[PDB]
């Protein structure tokens, strides 16, 4: 039902403004203004629901919060059919929080069957007020008005990157554009929202090892775009006792009117002294999690709260979970094997530096942005969190044995790999293995989440335009040969990494360890034998799912699959791998297993006795090393054939 | 002109919207790059640098630029040929202006200009209410008058608490937030500042450098009284400025613009400001070298000019020369410095430090915090420690002068008696002499001489705010002098309060004393004939007053504080009195010189060699000491008589 994305929208209005609007039929109304009968049977079944109060975000890494969209979307998924799920919604609707709502509603697609995350509204469209700064959405009320006075139907408001930080005084704001990316952004709230930590255990497949997986690929590819803008790697933050230098001032306020809190430069990591006291934790407390999860990884095994020891291994026996998934559910913390000796490091991670500004509560303050799953990316220091994390995760891949020769060998030779941008621009052919980079304008309609009406019968629209790095379409072409008598079916992994570090030192294997992304895994069509073709489109990436908004549901986000690269062109290995044998990877299906049994990321997250992907590589027939160039353009028109007029001479053969 | 009061109102909105709501005629109109006044390129001449301020921002009073540009607007609504010119021009230029910056060059010239009486411009929160009300409360306001309009509701009520700013069971400083915040104290600040400003042509007021330091030391002791009468420690000077300042503050504002101002975490440095542009910039060594060279001239006794000569300090000036305390004042605000090179602009600055304290490299793309503009800065606790350094440098001088010889401190009329009386305000009780108390009590305002809550032109809406203020029952006091001589005696009675017990319950020595003697009440008698007279003040004609939320207007400290808070079981208090041989006295006369010419606070800012009050005032006929108890009432109705069969037994006699 078209019915039923309708609910997502004008979050903040009441129902009754909503069904007016709408032409939705309401239930019985009543006086708290205009409001909803909450019928009493379903209020029995609304579990913690209602005890978050309006006015506030969805704090996901909050237990209490998590528990209450758990059990709100718990009434939504067990509805008898979408004609009562809406029903139910609309009753609803006037008596919850607002972003509890919408998050209870997105997960609600996810779980249910009869319901794909595609049809879900783009969230920027629902909630602009998280990505647009205050003074864009303040300055689009005002020119909402005089629109309106002046009979003027349509507005549009844009903004730069120039006025919410000043990147020639704050290194960290030069990659602002991507963190605050929407659709990044977006992304993020879809992941937690499809694998959510509080998820009843078993109803995901290893979704702990999702979770390293996804944030290790997020984090790999924000250092590339670090590379790209001259900057170092992100270092985790994992001195607690060393205040957090980078602050962030995310320049946002809900549509309560309520301004997120920011965080100065140099404040310290410390203790959360919650309301009421008891419900508090502490840096300490954290820190002995930390000893010992770092003891168990080390020593290769957890022990349960049953008392038994369970053995972590990436080699595991049939029936036998993945170490990597059971590292990852004590970490996050999600299905966690023993919740009182390993605790929850991550979650609780996000809301101390959410609080920092004031971790005692003496202030009466807002959370900042890593409080909140839709806006925590756009926080620098979500990054050197995520590499902490990132850094146990991998901690722990090292303590597994390396892939045995059985293990990385396979019937399938690849031959040959191409890379090649498709046409883009007229009059410019791009050169093979080269792809570009540049900055593209989007608009999106806001007026979808924000009433712009001054009153009932004004006909208004409000869009909103800003600017997003974007990519041209690229396909490959593998060649591989089946030397067999028979057709064989494969999976192809194809791994991005950059070939040098800040220094311009070639990263060895075991640094590009902390750098691989996926660009495309995949089952092929079985292979005759002989030579094959294998052709891939960028658009049919399995990191992507299925106008601003290009691709629906849970989707690494199109216009950032191609690292930004440099002006004069960055260098990349192009990992190729021929393996025996519509979500996006990094997001799985809700209700089928992880089909390939190797580890997610496999082969590159294991040690090797070799020095470096080039000798790795060698030593297989069916792993190829290929090489692209990606070069970001400031101006897309310069690759065009300039007049012999106005054409450059140079002092040096090139400039 | 109650025309003149009209250009205060709605200065968030356009003229036109102004004029159109007031029927005011317009002068030409164009349309900038709406609806907005043409501004003649003749009148534009005139503006100096006030159009240099972008629309958007507060007025940030202790910089040196915005200060330039009241000051050069001012100079234009002041020098205008007449009223009806005056007004026309204020119509003209109030769309091509900042608002703040408009206000108080509107307020300055109110004191400036001789046709004009401060008494009759509007009480600052009801044209700002934004500066004194929280966010929170103005938007649930907004939402109230949605609602109201649209349910024919032509009048709406909102109001708040303490308890919603800051939490005072973890946060002793927010138990004086009542204090900080009130405001009529806000706005007295205001007021001072635009009656005084450091920025005035010098000579245009008499010892205004003194005036700063002593309305600033009353505030100060003030503060420290409703400190004492809350079981909090006086306040400590920030002096060290190596020290980070411990007890921030989140102000919990909006402005009208849509601009939420900064706020400071605990635990805050006070760093370099590094402006933009760089060439701006001021540094805390810069200042504490100010500060080496402002003690040098202190402790040697001369302070030296610009052009070489050196100028002396003294208290006890010959004729014609400047008050040292003056000198002092000017040279530390700073105002009219004999070398602004050598002694810097030591106070206005540190309010910007103090103020741009969370972004100080301006990285973030912020707003100020509070102590940047007048109208805020009192709010904040920071503003207490900085202003008891300010007042320390202050006493370091007094300490340097002699103490006041015999003949300075004798005089012909003998004080023989006082007595304090509070009056009747509340039936069936009579308060015992000597005995004053205090309370809270609701006041409101109409907000929508401010904030136009309209949601379209036709719309019938008034906003009132409504909220909690320390109040007290009027109180009148009687000396009781006997003129011995032969003729009639003209004389000035001095009256001044200070704790007589400091935060250990030991009783206050005469040094100690110094630093909180605030003014009750200095003033002339009439002739008193020879024999004995009864001298009877009200309360309402204090001097520190001037002449219905807001009972006094203009420049006045706010009769509500006029008493401090006291404790419940009642706090004793020193009632110092002199009879002295011959419009608030915190605020001065614009154009005429103070009429005494004895030090402001005169004769209890010296040293003496007396160690107690009582001693020093033994030795002097024309002195007495007498001695009042405040009290602080929970609930007013206490006081009276209980019902026999309700009053309970006590086991101590008291109870
Ligand atoms: C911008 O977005 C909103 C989507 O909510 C559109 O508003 C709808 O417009 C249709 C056609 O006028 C109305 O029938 C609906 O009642 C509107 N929905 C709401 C909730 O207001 C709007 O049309 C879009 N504007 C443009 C230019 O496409
Ligand atoms: C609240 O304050 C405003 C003063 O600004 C009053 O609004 C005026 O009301 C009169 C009478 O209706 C109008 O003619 C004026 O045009 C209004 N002024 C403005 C600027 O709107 C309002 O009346 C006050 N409300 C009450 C109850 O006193
Ligand atoms: C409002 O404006 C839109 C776009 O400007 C126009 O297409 C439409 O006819 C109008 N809608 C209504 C209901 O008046
Ligand atoms: C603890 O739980 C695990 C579940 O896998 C089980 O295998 C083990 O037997 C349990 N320990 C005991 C002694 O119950
Ligand atoms: C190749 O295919 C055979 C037959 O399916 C399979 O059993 C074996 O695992 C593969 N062998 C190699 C060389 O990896
Ligand atoms: C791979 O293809 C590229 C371009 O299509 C070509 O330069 C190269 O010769 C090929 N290599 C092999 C081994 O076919
Ligand atoms: C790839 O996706 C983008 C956005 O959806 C689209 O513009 C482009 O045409 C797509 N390419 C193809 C061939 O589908
Ligand atoms: C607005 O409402 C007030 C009462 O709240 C009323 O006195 C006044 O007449 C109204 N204004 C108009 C223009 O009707
Ligand atoms: C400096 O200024 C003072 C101010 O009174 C004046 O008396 C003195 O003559 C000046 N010094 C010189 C040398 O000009
Ligand atoms: C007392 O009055 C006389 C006459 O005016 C005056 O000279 C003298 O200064 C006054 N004060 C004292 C203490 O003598
Ligand atoms: C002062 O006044 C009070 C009350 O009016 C009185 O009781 C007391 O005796 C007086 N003292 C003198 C010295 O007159
Ligand atoms: C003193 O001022 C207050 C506030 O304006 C007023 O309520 C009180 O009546 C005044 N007292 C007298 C007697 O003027
Ligand atoms: O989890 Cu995805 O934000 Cu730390
Ligand atoms: O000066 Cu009155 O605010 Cu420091
Ligand atoms: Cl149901
Ligand atoms: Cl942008
Ligand atoms: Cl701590
Ligand atoms: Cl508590
Ligand atoms: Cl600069
Ligand atoms: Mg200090
Ligand atoms: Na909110």
């Amino acid at each position: 039902d078209e019915e039923l994305r309708q609910l997502f929208y004008l979050p903040y209005e009441s129902t009754s403004t909503l069904a007016d609007r709408l032409g939705i039929q309401l239930p019985p109304l009543e006086l708290s203004t205009a409001v909803t009968v909450l019928d009493p049977e379903l209020k029995a079944k609304l579990g913690s629901a209602l005890s978050i109060p309006e006015g506030i975000p969805f704090f996901a890494f909050n237990k209490q919060h998590s528990q209450a969209v758990k059990d709100l979307s718990k009434v939504f998924i067990e509805a008898k059919s979408l004609n009562v799920l809406k029903d139910v919604a609309i009753m609803v609707k006037d008596h919850v929080n607002s972003a509890v709502f919408l998050a209870a509603l997105y997960h609600t697609y996810y779980e249910r069957k009869d319901l794909s995350p595609g049809d879900t509204p783009p969230l920027p469209t629902v909630l602009p007020d998280r990505f647009v700064p205050t003074f864009i959405i303040n300055k689009a009320k005002k020119l909402a008005k005089s629109a309106i006075i002046n009979n003027q139907t349509e507005v549009v408001v844009e903004w730069h990157s120039d006025e919410t930080g000043l990147s020639s005084r704050s290194p960290e704001h030069r990659v602002s554009y991507w963190r605050e990316d929407m659709n990044l952004n977006s992304f993020h709230w879809h992941w937690h929202l499809s694998n959510p930590y509080y998820i009843e255990p078993g109803d995901r497949d290893r979704r702990g090892e999702l979770f390293y997986y996804m944030h290790h690929n997020l984090v790999a590819r924000y250092n590339m775009e670090r590379l790209s803008l001259n900057l170092k790697p992100v270092k985790a933050f994992e001195d607690w006792r060393i205040p957090v230098q980078d602050g962030y001032f995310p320049h946002l306020t809900t549509g309560n009117g309520q301004e997120w809190s920011s965080r100065q430069d140099s404040t310290f990591f410390q203790d959360i002294r919650e309301i009421p006291l008891v419900d508090s934790n502490y840096v300490s407390q954290l820190e002995m999690w930390r000893t010992h999860l770092y003891h168990g990884i080390d020593v290769g095994y957890l022990i349960h709260e049953n008392g038994s020891y369970v053995r972590l291994t990436d080699n595991p026996e049939v029936g036998e979970d993945y170490g990597i998934n059971l590292v990852g559910e004590a970490l996050e913390a999600g299905d966690s094997v023993n919740p009182d000796v390993y605790g929850n490091i991550h979650n609780l991670g996000h809301d101390f530096l959410g609080q920092s500004h004031d971790p005692a509560k003496k202030h009466s303050t807002t959370s900042g942005v890593m409080g909140a799953v839709e806006t925590a990316v756009r926080d620098p220091v979500f990054f050197r969190w995520h590499k902490f994390i990132d850094n146990v995760f991998h901690r722990y891949k090292l303590t597994q044995p390396p892939y045995t020769p059985r293990q990385l060998s396979g019937n399938i030779t690849v031959l040959n790999v191409t890379v090649q941008e498709e046409h883009w621009i007229d009059d410019y052919v791009s050169p093979e293995n080269l792809l570009h980079t540049f900055f593209t304008p989007k608009t999106f309609n806001s007026s979808s989440g924000i009433d712009f009406r001054l009153k009932r019968d004004d006909n208004i629209t409000v869009h909103i335009k800003s600017n997003f790095l974007e990519h041209p379409d690229f396909s490959y072409t593998i060649t591989v040969n089946n030397p067999t008598s028979d057709f064989k079916r494969m999976k192809l992994r194809i791994f991005l990494a950059p070939k040098f570090d800040e220094e311009g030192v070639k990263m060895n294997y075991a640094s590009l360890l902390r750098y691989w992304t996926e660009v495309d895994v995949f089952e092929t069509d079985p292979i005759a034998p002989g030579i094959a073709y294998i052709t891939r489109h960028s658009n049919e990436s399995s990191i992507l799912s299925t106008t601003a908004f290009a691709f629906s549901g849970c989707s690494w986000p199109r216009n950032l699959q191609v690292p930004r690269g440099t002006q004069d062109g960055m260098n990349f290995h192009f990992f190729v791998m021929a393996t025996d044998v519509s979500s996006s990877s990094f997001c799985g299906r809700p209700d089928q297993p992880i089909p390939d049994p190797w580890p997610m990321g496999y082969p590159l997250e294991r040690r090797s006795s070799k020095a470096t992907i080039e000798d790795f590589v060698d030593e297989h027939p069916n792993m190829m090393l290929q090489e692209v160039t990606i070069t970001h353009l400031r101006d897309p028109s310069s690759v065009l054939r300039r007049p012999i007029s106005e054409r450059k001479e140079c002092l040096l053969f090139t400039c």
